[PDB]
């Protein structure tokens, strides 16, 4: 049971828009939106949505999968060698958010502060003492962009596993020597740094240039979550507000993509014509280039929509039905919608390029959709005597620490390493007002409701 | 009474060191020190600080008030006018952490998202639909460094209020013509980045070129806090950990200043020999480059403590009894005194600067010193039931609001407006692992005190 089978489980589910069904539903931790600032939700003048694990959940493993070998494919192509292609994607090793020191070779998980919670080279997870030789004060300095690489997009799953398999790989091929900074093989010396850096140039190639989108689009069933109660909420969501696209895709994956997420015999509600996806959004952007969209952006362009390439210029005309842009920034949107960043609730997985940045630099209202969440919760709610139990215990407590985190898989929960919370969960808290396991969990709240949290106090006023 | 007042009260106190009376004192809120993350003082191994407004508590307003005429006397010899002269510092009008958007000229308490709090222009609090001519998203993006300038430490208290004057006298002469970004006199435009340019300039003039030094060290009794527990304290720290002086001041400065702090006719306790200040360190390093010195830093340099000028070359040599050190960086700390970052906890009262910094990139455990807390928790005491009313109310909230935030001045408390947290008080919480309105509160704990923190849990957790 994988979190995107809780949520294709969900998806299957017909919408009972009883008002008390509804309230009876949103109970179910399952079907909630989570608050970390309060929000009235009859401010809202615009719902903004990036498509990318937003609109369109990737099916998991399957998806990370595919990436994986098509990955592998690229790099065996360049010349890495052949036994790669033994490797097999494994679910259970990733977690999102860790950091790949390119120095040393490691992956590792962090608290807010820069402090390790672990540490793993290749596949043998280091302790204490050992992680001191190379971490003397079990820190790292995260600024330090050069060195580390934060793996924080579901996108980056299947890379976080590769790099631990490929140091796997080379520390175990006697080919190979092994140094602190990398690997000898005779007059050649690769640094993780470099391997680091074909691998994320591959991962990139698969995307850009390679079999990923056309593989993905031949089988939408087998790689993309598809739910009925979309159209549903979209439409629900424009009569009370005006509803924006604004995604860095292109435009012909976009439109192949959410063709899909709307291929139903109805539209919003059975019995009621089919209508275009288009048709849901009053304003559509692509080629967006977040997160350099919340600042100075790129210019303004207009997509030929028959043709799917833009139009030659900058486009200097108003917004028109039909019109469908390219590149832009965060201002285009407001000045077109007439939107203030107060009024909008902006709806993505990327807690960066999304969430933090239309926070810091645009004020904007941010729903943080977490898929893994739809399968943590399932872990953290009948694990519940085992975190409690360590809670109650502030050897033992390394020894529960490590029982609690190896339900959720080898690199742990996303969200913590027993007690000690993450970096990404503290991101999270900070700069995502909602958050939900899918934007899906809206359906189940009145079109005005509050959301709140408690006022926080400092110590010294509590 | 002002915050040093209180703790001059407190200083006048001789320590009684009897393990109840200890306990007994550190239940008021006055002695305690504050948690914001969990810190077990049996691992602290080294003790740091800084001296201003951390050892050295300058009176206030007294020393503001000096401060504010000799900026003044500074900008009327550059040629501002003569009626500059008849300005008088007031403690009741500025609070820290205020910003100055230079702009339009407006001081600005704001939240950690960049929410507008509070805004004044001169001396005319501006109200919800005049601010939105100027601040249509009531927001401000304060990593605009360009535009806006945060007014973080005690040293720019004299300047905040100074600039509100300006802005009132300029609006109100006749002589000039006020424009949306500045004032007009004749074929003279004078843009408020420009006036806040020169009152800056200004202010570091009379710090380091000016005579504010030369006033302070001739009347040290009116500047200056002095504690006979603080020998007491350090003494008491130097026997279980190595201590510290890290600071941006040079030697003659600290010579004096550390001199006077230490000036008892006893030394640690009544009855014992006095000693030097400087024996009290097992490190003492002058003109520190802070915050530049929690990265690259400075050539590490040796100072003459016979001229008080430094020694030419960089010095290469060990740690010495006797030796002081000028620029340098906090790795020279680190690698002399022979700690790692989580052995050390740092004692300063800079936000940014001393505790951000040395956390975030070094991993020191960080102790704030906030003057003014020993204030702000007598208002919070007897306004209890003010803000209580406040928190039952979730048009008379906005009244509530304003009759709170009066209590404490005309720009409010530095930690809050009514429900609504400062910036200030964001950072305080993330930054600072202990915080106090004087590190002396450290008496009343013993040795290896656990300071403990509840653990953090997201709302999916709870
Ligand atoms: O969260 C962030 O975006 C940064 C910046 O904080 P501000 O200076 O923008 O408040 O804080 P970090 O997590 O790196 O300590």
């Amino acid at each position: 049971t994988s979190w995107s089978d809780r949520l294709q489980n969900a998806a299957d589910m017909p919408a009972n828009m009883d008002k008390h069904a509804l309230k009876k539903y949103r109970r179910e931790a399952y079907h909630r939106v989570f608050v970390n600032r309060s929000l009235a939700m009859e401010k809202i003048k615009c719902f903004g949505f990036n498509m990318d694990y937003t609109l369109a959940v990737y099916k998991s493993p399957e998806y990370e999968s595919l990436g994986f070998e098509l990955t592998v494919e690229r790099l065996v192509s360049i010349g890495y060698p052949q036994e790669l292609l033994s490797f097999a994607y494994d679910s259970t090793f990733p977690t999102r958010g860790l950091v790949f020191d390119t120095l040393y070779g490691n992956l590792l998980k962090v608290d807010a502060y820069g402090n390790l919670l672990v540490c793993a080279h290749g596949f043998n997870f280091i302790r204490g003492p050992e992680t001191r030789e190379q971490y003397p004060n079990k820190f790292i300095q995260r600024d330090d962009t050069e060195r580390f690489y934060i793996l924080n997009t579901l996108f980056n799953l299947p890379e976080t596993y590769l790099l631990a398999c490929l140091v796997d790989f080379f520390t175990n091929c006697p080919r190979y020597t092994s140094c602190e900074t990398g690997f000898k093989d005779g007059d050649l010396f690769m640094s993780y740094r470099s391997m680091f850096q074909d691998v994320r140039d591959a991962v990139d190639w698969v995307h850009y240039k390679g079999s990923l989108k056309e593989k993905t689009v031949e089988n939408l069933e087998k790689y993309v979550v598809k739910d009925g109660k979309l159209p549903l909420l979209l439409s629900r969501m424009k009569e009370v507000g005006k509803v924006f696209l604004a995604t860095n895709s292109d435009y012909k994956y976009t439109d192949k993509i959410m063709t899909y997420l709307f291929d139903f015999p109805h539209g919003p509600k059975p019995g009621s014509s089919h209508r275009p996806w288009q048709s849901y959004f009053d304003l559509i952007l692509v080629d967006a280039r977040k997160p350099l969209f919340f600042g100075e952006g790129t210019v303004l362009r207009q997509v030929d929509t028959k043709t799917g390439k833009l139009k030659i210029g900058t486009y200097t005309g108003p917004l028109q039905h039909g019109i469908v842009y390219s590149g832009g920034s965060s201002d285009t949107i407001c000045d077109l919608l007439g939107a203030k960043g107060k009024d909008i609730l902006y709806i993505g997985d990327h807690i960066f390029g999304d969430i933090l940045k239309s926070k810091k630099r645009q004020g904007w209202r941010t729903f943080l959709v977490i898929p893994e969440l739809a399968q943590e919760l399932h872990v953290w709610t009948d694990k519940s005597s085992l975190f409690e139990e360590l809670q109650s215990l502030d050897r033992r407590i390394k020894k529960v620490t490590h029982d609690m985190d190896m339900c959720y898989g080898m690199m742990g929960s996303l969200f913590r390493s027993g007690s000690r919370q993450t970096l990404f969960a503290s991101q999270v808290m900070r700069y995502a007002d909602l958050y939900a396991a899918s934007f899906i969990n809206l359906l189940y709240y009145p079109f005005s409701y509050l959301f709140r949290a408690a006022h926080v106090l400092m110590p010294h006023e509590s």
